């Protein structure tokens, strides 16, 4: 799994935004230490927590499980354009059997699925991968039909943006110790590729604070 | 699948709340054909069509495949509850291997998994289902590891809410040729649940 | 300010909601005080937050002043059908002045202005409330520009829809010392219009 | 009126979406001639308008009325910060009288005050902005109190961001001939605030 920032939005886009509910800017540091201070005050008060908003994250993810999309889909404020297997699953075709087994075999498969800790699981996602691609390849299958016999291990690649305010939470939610083991690697990743200079405001989400029992 | 309209909104409710924009109420027919004709006229009118958010339609949702809840949890402005693999994957634990595909076994089989049309495609779900369920039960692995094996054909189950605005972006987008079949499939069976009375809503939306 | 709720969806839906995640049903006594327990229960929980979505309040709102109307349409997750000034403002065309400042003139000056507690500022909301009447009935203006004359406190009325979860950050947002006073009236008498049972939802919500 | 968009989401990032839907990257010409032409096809197919989504961009909106910021405020799909009524109404504490009115008070009013076309509207505006004034400064009554004396044309100060998706609706729904003249006025400007290279995304949406 890689994560990628490709765009983000300038942290005094939030100063300003804050300064101009109650007119202060006549303390304005035009992004000095005062200014970064105060996104993180105010921008940390739940009634005032929506001058977060106004910060934006263009990202891009590569590895991610298919298993694990159907989690982060469920953050509705949030935008991606996902890789379809509807309209990709053809990528298959022009592919060698992923059987026997063998040492090359299942890292040729590291291609499509996304191993975990456990050797069988492993096996058995290249099975459902094998399985699958003859019915995309040797029985020329169309993806519409053929898709149903895919492994949620496979992989997804998708165009992910949000705010800070629900990135915020979709890091309370995932770095969580009760989700998903990929899900707490997204939620890390995504931290980590974010500006150095942003990061502030989002590692308290890491800490679970006000929730202990998530670590 | 299998859907079911456990409740919904009266429409007195949206003819009401776009008569109060106007404050037009002495107009009204107590719900009649007039108030009736108001919401789908008045609804249909784009800068209104707000006044359908109202309306409120909770569903309940048997037999879709994890490959059309990926498609499904698309639409935000909605409310899920969705039956969890890393929660209940259990079930597989103590349950007769589903090999070989006799008659008996491939019933068994479509509890858990969707069936499409073509015979090889459902064959494959139900060999990746059997090696699923020895991952459980024998090498007995947990749900967060095995669920990585799991075929997207296997049949979730949820309840699902959303409001008049928002399923008619839904039963339009969906209807279409355009989407998978099994979303086509599971527009009309949202359409064939709504009551009766309520379907003149959604009529112009499908197909 | 007068708030009625003419709508909500049935406890036990969310209470069937909650379940289909664990697939729990066995163990439901079909809404009952067990099912009841859930909702809180897990209703609490941040990650499962969105169970109490499947819940939705139609509220009717009379008597809101404009102000307040300001601040309740920031609460983007909610659905709403409000009085247009643009298309209402010749209620006032035909109305009789409402000067002098007497008792029986303050009195119908209410039945279009929410008077607060002081009584130089209500004073001033009624000599607004007379120019706008003035610009509308003496010389016939325009809805369109007469509006810019208006006092906030000029009272709305709306037809308002919300489900649970968004209730419940309602309620804790505007209930609030540090909330307006009005909204903080206005968030009581959403929790008081509730019905009963489900009221414990958001009972903790006001401390 | 004034608008100025202080940063804007580069429009490669929309056709790096879009791409990644069909994993089409080897026809890119890195955000030239093809990718455009891509967002300007793909984007505006209703299916895949979410695509849009991604582009954001950040405003800043000066000098619109509180009776405009009633209906901005109706667009949920957007994010605001506004200049408070209830933090910053004592800027009247310091400021002359604007009685009588004449040349000198009206143009000084107008630095609080959104003014239409009807000097009649105006006028009572300024009535009602000196009543506001009279609360605060010889009285010294709170904001949240006097505030229910403010008339609708006050002016307001926000910071204002919003999606392309969301953006084409609101221009839609507001340069419209039924909107509201100012929000027509605030839908042109905002438009125009954007920069030459993504006009071309919301051209057919405005007039
Ligand atoms: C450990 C874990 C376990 C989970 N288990 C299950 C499970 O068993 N079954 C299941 O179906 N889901 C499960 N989920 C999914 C989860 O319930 C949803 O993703 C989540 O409820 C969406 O809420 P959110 O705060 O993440 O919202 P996002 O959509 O990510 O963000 C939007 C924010 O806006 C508000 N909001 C958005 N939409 C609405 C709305 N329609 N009504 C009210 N407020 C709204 C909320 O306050 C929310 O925080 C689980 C998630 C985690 C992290
Ligand atoms: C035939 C078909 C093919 C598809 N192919 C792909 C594909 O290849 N890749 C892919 O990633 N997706 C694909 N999708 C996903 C689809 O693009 C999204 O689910 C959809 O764009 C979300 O828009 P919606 O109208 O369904 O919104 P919903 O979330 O269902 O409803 C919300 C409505 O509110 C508004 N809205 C909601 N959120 C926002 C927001 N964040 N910004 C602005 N306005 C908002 C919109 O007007 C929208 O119509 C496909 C969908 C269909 C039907
Ligand atoms: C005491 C008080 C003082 C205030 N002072 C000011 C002020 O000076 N200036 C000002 O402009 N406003 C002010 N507000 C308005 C307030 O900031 C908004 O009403 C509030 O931010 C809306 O947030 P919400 O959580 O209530 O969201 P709702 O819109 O009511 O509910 C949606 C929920 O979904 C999530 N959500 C919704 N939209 C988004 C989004 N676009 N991005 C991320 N997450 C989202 C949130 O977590 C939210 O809780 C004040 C409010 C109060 C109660
Ligand atoms: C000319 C004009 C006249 C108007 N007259 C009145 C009036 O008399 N009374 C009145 O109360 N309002 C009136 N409005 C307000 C207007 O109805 C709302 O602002 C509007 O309906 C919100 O819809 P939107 O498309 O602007 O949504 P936005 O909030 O701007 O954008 C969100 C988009 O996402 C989707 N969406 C967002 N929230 C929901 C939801 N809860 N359910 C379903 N889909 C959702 C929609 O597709 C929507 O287009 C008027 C607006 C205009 C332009
Ligand atoms: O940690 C979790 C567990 C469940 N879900 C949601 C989204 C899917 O629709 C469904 C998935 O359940 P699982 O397959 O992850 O158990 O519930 C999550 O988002 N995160
Ligand atoms: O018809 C479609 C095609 C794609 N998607 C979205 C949602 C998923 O995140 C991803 C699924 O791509 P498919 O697996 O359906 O090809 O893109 C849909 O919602 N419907
Ligand atoms: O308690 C508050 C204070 C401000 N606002 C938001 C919504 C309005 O757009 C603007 C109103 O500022 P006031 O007029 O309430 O001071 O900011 C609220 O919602 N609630
Ligand atoms: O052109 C309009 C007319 C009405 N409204 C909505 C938002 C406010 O809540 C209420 C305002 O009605 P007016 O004061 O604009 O007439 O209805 C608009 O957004 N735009």
């Amino acid at each position: 799994m890689e994560v990628i920032c490709k765009h983000y939005t300038p942290l005094d886009i939030a100063s300003q935004a804050i300064r101009t509910c109650w007119q202060s800017f006549e303390y304005s540091d035009d992004g000095g230490c005062k200014d970064k201070e105060l996104i993180h005050r105010v921008g940390n008060i739940f009634r005032h927590s929506s001058t977060l908003e106004h910060l934006y994250y263009n990202f891009e993810i590569k590895g991610l499980s298919r298993g694990a999309l159907q989690e982060l889909s469920r953050h509705r404020i949030a935008s991606l354009s996902v890789k379809s297997s509807r309209y990709t699953l053809r990528e298959l075709k022009e592919v060698e059997s992923f059987l026997p087994l063998n040492e090359t075999n299942l890292e040729r498969a590291k291609e499509f699925l996304v191993f975990v800790d456990n050797e069988k699981v492993n096996a058995m996602s290249v099975l459902a991968l094998e399985n699958l691609r003859i019915l995309l390849s040797e029985h020329n299958i169309k993806n519409d039909l053929a898709k149903y016999a895919m492994p949620e291990s496979y992989k997804t690649h998708l165009a992910y943006s949000i705010n800070a305010r629900s990135l915020q939470n979709f890091l309370t939610l995932r770095s969580s110790n009760k989700a998903l083991k990929e899900m707490q690697d997204l939620a890390k990743a995504l931290f980590d590729a974010l500006p150095g200079e942003h990061q502030y405001l989002f590692e308290d989400c890491l800490k679970h604070l006000e929730h202990h029992h998530h670590h």
